[PDB]
DNA sequence: GTCACCGAC
């Protein structure tokens, strides 16, 4: 996720 | 986080 908690995705 | 397979903590 994010960053934080990438994306999704990448 | 939650998948797509990458991201970039």
């Amino acid at each position: 996720t994010x960053p934080g908690v990438t994306x999704p995705g990448v």
